[PDB]
Order: C-alpha cells, then sequence, then structure tokens
C-alpha cells in the first residue's frame, strides 16, 4: 500500500505430501503455489508458502534442484512435512537447506489408531537440528502452538556487532572525527557521527570531532596521539596528506555504516570489478529514494566511474522498489550495487546478502564500492 | 534519501542571456544545465534550473523546440530573462509555454546610467501574463523580493473539487455505500468510504452503510428511494443485479478516488486501449509500494486481463519510485497505467497529468482501467 | 520527560526479610523504599519496588494494614519474598492482596547444603494461585529467568469486552447514528462514530448515519424499525422527541466509549451525587489537555450543574497530569471525576478504576456524569 | 483534546464600542467576554477576545486599570477599536499595553455619507505605532485582510539568539564537553550535547567530547588550552576541582539550555530567594510530565534545598499542564519555578515570560534554580 521508509518474514514449507501437508497450512493457522500470511511470536508477522510445481517427482523420486534452489533463495527458513519415512527427497532439500545456509524444521501427521513415531530417525537421519515435531491434522495441541516457539529459535538473531572492535578505553585514547562542510539540519548532525561519539564514549575513550582546515592544528598542538580517524568522500584525501601518521588507523563513516550490514562479502564482490567484460550487466539497486536531478550517485558518477575504472560495452540495469527485485529481472548480472542509506536494519540486510549468496551474484554497495575507487584499503581495522 | 510516503516544485529560468540572466541564478537567492535549489513563499522549496543547450540559437536566432519541448515538460511554470527587447526567440519560447498549457514570467537586468525601461513592450507582445518584472545584478529591491508573490499567483492553486457534485440535501437523499468483507484494521474504515460519509453530511444527505448480503433486504423494505449508490470491485456486479434501479445513478469507491486527480483524460486515454497493437508497449508507473507475492494488480492482473481484452505481443514496462519517470525511459509508450493508492495529493498528481499531457502520451490507472475492462460507463454521474 | 499523548506497570515484593530480599531486588535482573525500574516479558517496561518501611513488625509479627493498604493500593500484582514457612505476616499481606483484587506470587532463597523445599506448604497454605517458586541469591537458573512467565499469566490481560453485545446480525437490523453539526477535520469523522459503523458491520447489520433534521424524515419513511440508536449531547433531547420508539434502545457515543473502560463502577459512583453534603469535596481529573478560555466542561460546566443539581458549601480540586494523582492530594475525597477522552488504552483506565476502589473512592467521569445531569438512564442496553 | 508534547496566539480587541466593535468581531472572519476562535497568516491559528466587562466606564470615562491588567496580562498583541475621537479611554489602555509591553494595533468604522478620516490624530496622538487601520461593517476590502500582513509584522518575530556569541572560530577553538554516565538511547546523545557540537562547528572550532574519568588526562596532555567548557549536575564539581583553569570560562548544558528562553529574568528572579519570608508561596509549574517515583526534581529536591537554603515555613503550589495557569491560582506568589524541558519553543517561553513579568511575579526554572543552589556564578560568558 505505502509506509514510511515491515520486513516480513518468509518461510518455506516444503514436501511431496499435500493432503498431509495443505491440512498442515491453511489449518494450524493463529503461476500455481499457494501464498498464504499470518502471524506468530515470539518474532512476528510471517509468510508460509508451499512447495508450488516442486510437488512433480521423477521416476526415482528426486527433488528437482534448478528448480528448487529457484524457489528456495527467497526463504528465510524452510518446513518440512512429510508423508513416510525418510525418502531420497527428503534428503535432497535438507541438502538445499544445509546447502543454502538455510535454517529448517520438520513435521508430521500423527495418526492414533496404531501407535507410531517416525522422527526418532530424523533425529539424526536427514541432519538434526532436532528437527523434530509431532502434529495432525486433528489439530492437536502441538499445532499453531509450540511451534512458534522453537522455530524462533531456529531464525538469525542477535548479530549486532559492536559499532567498533578496537575501542581501546581505560587510560582513554582519542578519535578524531573530520566531517565536511555542514550535513544538515540546523543544530543537527548525520546519525553516523553522532553514533561514533556515543560509542568511543561507550568504550571510556574521548572523541574529537573537527573540520577540515583544522586538521593542520589539532593534529601537530594536541599531545595526545590518536588511534582513529574517520572521514567521509574526497575529504579522506586532503587528510591523507597530513595523515599525518599512517601508523595510524583511519577509514570512512560511509565504511563503519557498511560494516554494519555485513562488510566481507561487500569487498570480496566490490574487489569483483577488474573481471568484468564489455557487455555484462551490472545492476543498480537504488531502492526508494529522492533523485537529485543532479549527478544521481547510483545512476551517473558509478555507472561512471565504472566504465572509466574498466572497459566499456557495460550494461546497467538500475531497479528501485522496496523490496529486493524478482530473481528473473536479475538473474544473469555479474554484479550488484545496492545503496547503503536505503536500509538500516542490519538484520533486512543479511537477508538480501543472502539472498545474492544464494544465487551466487557478488553485491556490493555504494559505500565500498566508492570507496574501493578511490582507496578502500587504509580501513584495514577489522583483519581477524 | 528517505521520507514518508515533499512534492518539491520545479521552474525553469529560459533565455539566450546568461552573464545578464545568471546573475539573476546565484544571486537573487534567500549532462551541461545548472540544478540549484532554494526556497520561497507564499508557495514553498523549489528549482531553478537553467536552458542547458538551449543557449545554441539558429542561424536566424529560433528556440530548437524539440530539443526544449523535451525540457520544459517538467516544468511548474517558467522564468524568461531577457537581455534584448523581444526576437524571434523570447516568441517562440512563449509560443511553447503557452502551447504547453505552462505559467511562467518575464525579467530583465535594469542598468541605471541610460533611463530605459522595455517591459512595456512584453506588456502585450509577448502574451501579456502581465509578465513584467524590472531586476538587475546590481540585486536591488525587486531581487529575490517582491518575486514569490506573484509568481505563487501564477502557479496552479486551489483545484479542491467537490467529492461531490450531484449530492442533493435538502429533504435528504440517501447514499448507500456497499462495501466488501472488512478491508482491516480492528474498528476502523478505509479513508474513501469514511470521507463519502463525511461528504453526505456535508450536504445534509443520509448516508448508510451496509454489506452485501443485506442489499436484498434493504433495497426492498426502506421506503426511501436512493440517489446514489457507491461500491469497489466484482461486488459492483452482484449489485448491478438487484441493481435494483438503473434509473438509480451507482459508482465505484476507486472511481470517486479517481474523480479527484483528473478524470477526463484518464477516461479518454483508457479507452485508447482498443487501438492497441501488436508488439507496442505500455508503461505500468506502479509506484513505491509493498507487492505481494500473490496476483499483484500492476504487474500481473492488469498486464494480463490486458493482452486478454486485446492482441497479444504487448510490451510491458514497470516502473517503481517515488518520483515521475525519466522521458528516456518513457518516451515511445502508447499508454501509461500510474497506480491510485500511489499519489494521494490531487495537486501533485495533476504535474504528473500534465507532463503526460505534454509529451502527448496517453495515461490512466489502475482504478480507471479496471473499472473500464468491466464496464465502467454507468457511473456517468459527472457529464457537464 | 515528554511524550505523544506509555503506561508502565508497578510491582511490590514485599516482606519482612531483605538480606535474603533484597538479594532477589538488585540482583534477579535483566521516604525510605527503593524503586528500581527494568523491564521483563512477556508483557513489558516494569517497576519493582520493596516494603518501605513496612519492615518495621508488630510484638506479635503482624503486618501493620493501613499502614499497607496505603502502599498497595498503586500495585497492578505483588511479589512475597518470605524466608521461613508461613507467619502471621506471610497471611496478612496475601488476605490484602486477596483483599485487594490484585494478583501476586510467592519467592524463596534455597539454600542447598541442607536439602529443603517448603514451598508445598504455600501451594495450599496461604492462598494457592500456585504462588510457588524457588530461587536463591545464588542466581539460579530460576532467576530472573521463568519468572517473567507465569507472572505475565498472573496479571490483568484480555478484556476486550465487544463495543456491543446486542449486535443482531442475520437479516440485518439497522442502527442509526444520529451526530452533530461536524466534528472536523475535513473529510472525517471522530473515532467513535467510525468505531460503530465498523462494528454494525463486523456484526453483518446496516448502519445508517443521518443528522438531526433529518429524523423526522428517515425515521417515518424507512420501512426498518431500527433495533439501536445513538447520539451525543442535549441532541438526545430532540430524538427523544420522535424517539419515535421507547421500544427502540437508544444512547450515546459517550456513553459507548464509557461502556469500554468498566462501566458499573462509573453509574455507581455517578448515582451517588445525592448523598453530597455541604462542604464535602470533589475531584475533577482532567488529565493533559488544552483547555478553551471558554466553559471548560471540566473546570467549569460540570463543577456548575453539580452544584445546581445539589446543595452548595462544594469544594472542587481540579487536578491535571499524565498520572494518577498522588493518595495524599485525593484522600478524604467523596467522589472523582475522570476526563473520559484522556484514558484511551482500556486496560490503564481499570489500572486507575481499581486504585479508586481500593481507596474506596467512588470514581466515575465526565460521559456518564453528564449523561446523568440530564437522563442516563434510557441507555438500559446491557442489563445482563 | 490531546497532542503529541499548538502554542495558539491570544489577542485582545479592545473599547467602549460595540455595536460599532462587535460588527469587528464575529465578522471581519475568515464569565462575560466573547471568545472566539479563527486563522490568520502570515503568523497562524489565533484567538480573539473583547473587553469583556471592562465595557463599564467610569463617570469621567477612564478605563478601569486593575479591572484590565488583570485581563491584558495573556494578550499576545493587542487590538483597538474606537467609535469616535480619542477620549481618556483611548489613552488608557494604549497606556497598559506600551506600560505591559504589548504589541497592538487601533480600527474604526468607516461610514461614507460624510466623507471622513480621523486617524490622522492616532497617527500620533496615542503614540504612533502606526496603528491606523480603517474599516466598516459594510465589510470593505480592508477587512479580515490587509490586517493580517502588519499586525503580523507588529508581533514578536526572529528572537533566535545565537547558541553561542564567544565562539571564536579562525585559528579553531576548543570546546571541551564533559558528560555524564551515559545518557540513553542505545548510540544516541541528549539534544543539548549535539546542539553544541553542531555550533562549534558552524563556529568553525573544533568540539571535545570526554568523559568524567579522562578529564586529568586530556586536559594535561592537550597542548591546547580550551576556550569553553560545559557539563551538568553536581559533575561540575568534579570539573571545578582540576578546573583546571579558572581563566577558562565554563558552564551547565542545562544552563546554555536556559539561555534560549531568556537568561536574565531567570538570574534576577533567582537570586531572590533570599528575601523569602516563612508563610510565602512558591509555584513549580512543572507542566506535563512522566513524574518518576523517585525523587522529583520538581516536588521533591527542589522543594527541599529550597526550605534548607532559606527559613522553612514555606508554602509550595505544584502546577501540571499544557498550558500555563489561570491567574487565580497563582496570583499571590513570590516566586515560580517552571521547568525547562517542558516547553521547547523559545518563543512560547517568552508568552510565558512576558506574562509573569507583566503580573509582577519573579520566574526562573529548574536549571537556574539549581544551578544557584549550587554555584550559578562562573558561567559568567554572557556579561554584555
Amino acid at each position: 500500500y505505502t509506509m514510511r521508509l515491515g520486513f516480513r518474514r518468509y518461510i518455506v514449507v516444503a514436501g511431496r505430501r499435500n493432503v498431509g501437508k495443505s491440512s498442515f497450512m491453511n489449518a494450524l493457522v493463529g503461476t500455481d503455489p499457494v501464498y498464504k500470511s499470518m502471524e506468530l511470536h515470539p518474532i512476528g508477522p510471517v509468510t508460509l508458502v508451499d512447495t508450488p510445481g516442486l510437488d512433480d517427482v521423477g521416476e526415482l523420486g528426486r527433488l528437482r534442484v534448478e528448480k528448487a534452489r529457484r524457489v528456495f533463495y527467497r526463504a528465510d527458513c524452510g518446513i518440512l512435512v512429510t508423508d513416510s519415512a525418510p525418502t531420497p527427497y527428503e534428503d535432497d532439500v535438507v541438502n538445499l537447506f544445509k546447502e543454502m545456509e538455510i535454517p529448517f524444521v520438520v513435521v508430521v501427521n500423527k495418526i492414533d489408531v496404531l501407535g507410531e513415531k517416525a522422527e526418532e530417525l530424523k533425529g539424526l537421519y536427514e541432519s538434526r537440528y532436532e528437527a523434530k515435531v509431532l502434529l495432525v491434522s486433528a489439530l492437536q495441541k502441538k499445532g499453531f502452538d509450540d511451534i512458534g516457539k522453537t522455530i524462533s529459535e531456529i531464525l538469525p538473531g542477535d548479530e549486532e556487532i559492536p559499532y567498533l572492535g578496537d575501542l581501546i578505553d581505560g587510560g582513554d585514547l582519542v578519535i578524531l572525527v573530520v566531517p565536511i562542510d555542514l550535513g544538515a539540519p540546523k543544530g543537527r548532525l548525520i546519525m553516523p557521527q553522532v553514533h561514533a561519539i556515543r560509542e568511543a564514549l561507550d568504550r571510556e575513550a574521548i572523541a574529537l570531532v573537527v573540520k577540515e582546515r583544522e586538521l593542520r592544528y589539532v593534529m601537530e598542538n594536541i599531545g595526545m596521539k590518536p588511534k582513529l580517524v574517520i572521514t567521509d568522500s574526497q575529504v579522506a584525501m586532503k587528510v591523507a596528506s597530513d595523515v599525518p601518521e599512517d601508523v595510524e588507523l583511519t577509514t570512512f563513516s560511509i565504511v563503519e555504516s557498511r560494516y554494519r550490514g555485513d562488510l566481507a562479502y561487500f569487498v570480496e564482490s566490490v574487489r569483483k570489478i577488474e573481471e568484468l567484460e564489455d557487455g555484462d550487466t551490472v545492476v543498480i539497486m537504488e531502492g526508494c529514494t529522492h533523485r537529485p536531478l543532479t549527478e544521481d550517485i547510483g545512476r551517473v558518477k558509478i555507472p561512471r566511474w565504472l566504465v572509466n575504472h574498466t572497459g566499456a560495452q557495460l550494461n546497467f540495469k538500475v531497479i528501485a522498489g522496496k523490496d529486493f527485485p524478482d530473481l528473473e529481472e536479475i538473474e544473469n548480472a555479474k554484479l550488484i550495487i545496492h545503496c547503503g542509506g536505503c536500509i538500516l536494519n542490519r538484520s533486512a540486510m543479511m537477508r538480501r546478502v543472502r539472498m545474492a549468496k544464494r544465487l551466487g551474484i557478488p553485491m556490493t554497495n555504494y559505500g565500498v564500492t566508492i570507496s574501493y575507487l578511490h582507496g578502500v584499503l587504509e580501513r584495514a581495522i577489522r583483519p581477524f
């Protein structure tokens, strides 16, 4: 509809079953598949979809990978509903889930006139993940009840990586913070800058803020030798100048913000520009934004410096929107450059970072990208 | 950056001048053109751009229309800065502005060592629009001062068309309002429905709300014969059934909301589906939205019913984003289908409706479109 | 500090202990008592206070009621930390809690070198409330862990009483809704009115909205005989006129809103005006509001009609503020008239309704009050 | 009703007239007086009230000051509507307005069958304020039209005093900022602190933030000798310690925030504690707040340190609420202590500061007060 820029989770219930699987669907509730949505805690509002045409097996009863993967890349975790005991299919999915770094759990349909219980098997057969959950169409107690629990435990969780690891408190440790011209609005500072300061202090250090011109001064006078400097833009150069200490580990704001929404992959994938060939396609996922009629970074600068920095014949595809894009649109793209400011919730960035990995498409973002296209090297500061 | 979905106005300062025109730029302030932005009242924050490469004249000193139009279609109004007296160029632009239903005003550069004043000319020569404004680089009083005034008066204004014209108050006049299943959220009603009711009452009438099933009942019993019924979706059919009076002028909610953001053009342009040819391209401007993984109206239903209703070989181009799209992307498109819910400010819809007209591309929207693809006829109710 | 008008819960940990009770305090964490606050789920942010001077026992080891009650009236539930086995004190509190309709739970300090477990006792001795919770300063697993759980279960919960019980859906059932002049703002309706409509519809009925003047008309014509009418203000009179059916159960909006934040007590307490004596004091708790410099209902009208309706010599005490007032300020007040619009969360109104009961001070509110001072009788509609 | 904590302006139309004055009322529109409200620009929504019982003159035709003042203290400016030429009454009011530092304008009722125009008189007679405005009940052009203009010009305006005057940019100038323990919330800083930093930078200086413990360090090492230090709470003491330079002008955050909502009066009035006598009454205007059940500054600490610091027998009167309090409630009060955090809009604080002056009641606030009760002396820094 529209909102203030909900990150709703996605879940896949897989299986060859249906009359002993769909009962699980519609029930256990608070161009072919069924995407029904509801809500559960302790986690939130969510969506449950079922193996669409993934129901058609092979003569050997095998999954149909390529067809699956293509479905399973969105998932935040999956659910397996089996009718019988383990078969090849049951293993095939689990191998993907596993394959695709994606959490999941298994279910059943406990009929009570025989007195069975197979899950002992899956307790260890197809992995463990202690994925073991008795159930039934006889919507019994363990239905849309105790499931949400563990499953919650299943999902991601608390990444929350320190805005810094090399803080160094105690007898202090200065942290220069050199900003631009202003930043707007009146009597305000951009979040990154504020977030920083708050950190230096949470790490009982001392934060010093200072404009460009005054770098000369400050640095020289101040007896205290810093332990961390931080900037943004080509402003990093003039600083590289009166460095004034290379012993000193410096960095961008842009980059520290980047560090909070998986950094590795971005460096890994950004370096990957050098092997770009004429005619290849790059995806500039610019999300929802107010675009300047001036040199828009995402649709102008970047594309440009990109050709320049490499060999032309490059094909760009800008994509706007709150949600990630449909695979159809990005499949067969060498690199994806995603805006940073767009997403702010680290957890919702991972969703997208993972998705990209699962499709094996290297993704990076404006920050890293531009830093790279200049010298994204000095911000070592994380090598662990 | 990001916001809660600012509608900033756009203005073009045109002229062959520059050293006697750009002084007007940067000054008079509170891949080549200069887009500088500021703010002025009584209207708001705005942008001033200058004739980029439109500076290069012909050997006869003519404008260069096609090149201009391509620029001038965004404008909310234009500003003309002339160095000399009227020439062909001065007329050429004015003919466009005029041509393109776009407001504007004229300026100068009053040097005071001669004692001139030409504007008397333009008082009537190139149109009137009483566009007459002395000025100078000697940034004198009448600079970024008394301009904003009139100019404000120049721009659009108060469309604010009655949510209804056939109200009919006095001895009352019922207005059935037949809704769907629910609408969410708890104890709430969608705005349209509320907006309606408030109107019936502002027009001292009586609003009756009632679900589907109960149409049979209500209609029959109620002595009172209505004067207006209102629905949404295929629900309009079941109503067409126990109409129960065709004398009775009925309509969609979707449609009344449409009526508030220029209706004509939409009907005019929507009817235009019949002359669509194989291979032609349609633009589904879906703005910023949360897309269902189910049949998304804009990217699925509509496209589909569209092929169906006509001859295939159709090419679609969905476009998302807060802003209208760049001409490059839509130029050479037979029709544009724009989401309704997206924009809510009638004044900001007109901006876009005009833009489309100026490019001569027929535009319509989901509402009208779907109504049409069913029977958008009965809602006569406006023929004036 | 300030906010948009957090309803934080209050809890009392009681006991004669302290070195075997306070360890429970500060620890088990995520002009004399200690009010430390933290947060716990599944419920929210909360406060834990301890028996201040309630630590001083009698020579017989009795509680000190009057002194307690005075403390215990705020509580949303209480916590009992005992050192020894049941004694008189342990019973005394429980009798209050019980006495004062307030939930609670019991704790301990399990030393493991003997091998005890007394709670079996309190399992049934001092009530049940299955209040049984092993613990220790050896902050063991069952500390600030499994407590929040049950305790949550302890607290209030889901009152959520139907905006109506006599709905009557099926073959429909009209519900007139007669409003005032307007209500503001443009194209909007006050919540109550919207909430109503949504209900009629959730109860598959038919809602008819209609202004005053048009009552004559509608009623007569309309074949359908209503089942519920609803108004506000002296407007109820003109309706009482062309009633037009007394068989017909009518009511105020003001009153239905009242029904959602305990109605009984309000009627019970409002009737209590007749036994008011000269010199008695009434509390007009007007919460945080924008006061008209015109006849403010709370500080003018009500007080006035109040004297009028009874014998003067009345003493008023208006009290503003987000929170309920300190007992010191209201103790020894015959009646409390609380604004309705102020609180909106039924659950936070109960907090206050209970508090008043616990102090045995009759409380009512503007709605009921004014309805009464006119004829709050006809809205029978709830007698169960 | 309720809102997120509108500052609506107040205006008094004065005069002995009424049939030639009230026509001005109700008309010229977009326990006895009439308070009608509307809206006008360029300023906002506002209220117009008329001389209630101030209509009854003396046998000599004099105003009735004491009775007036009592009315005129709320006003943001006044309007004078005269029937005849200047008389004593016309002078009397103007003397108050003038007396009471309050803006105003004069009007008429131009009958056109004689051909008059007296305003020439009032052009200079009763002051000037170029208060000269022809009008009439014949609601002519100059009615609710050109009035709002000038009148707007009449009212307050742009105080906006620099968060600092001794900035000292150029070759820099450090500004230590020593904070508490934290401040909450995560990765955030209280506004004052941020506002400060932004200033140092807007004044091309250098802001250094640093906790307590680290004062020792920083100060000593850092070659740079500061030019401004800033703190809050008793934390100012430990700083007074390693001052470490008294040459150095230091201060509270609390105080700089105070500086932005008239400081003088607060110092002037706060010093006035020494002449407090037993039995006198102090007003603690605490506005709308979330009160801690712990030592609430406004209702506990302050009152307490207040008695202590002086002679008991003191009477306190705490007053909560969005609006200033009615004179009846505060008249005959020696001092008023107003919360700072409450109001944030300097312009709306002045409204209240003026009001207090007009009643000649000394007002101060928590900040100043507590600073004083310790040592509010060192923050000289403003002596101009």
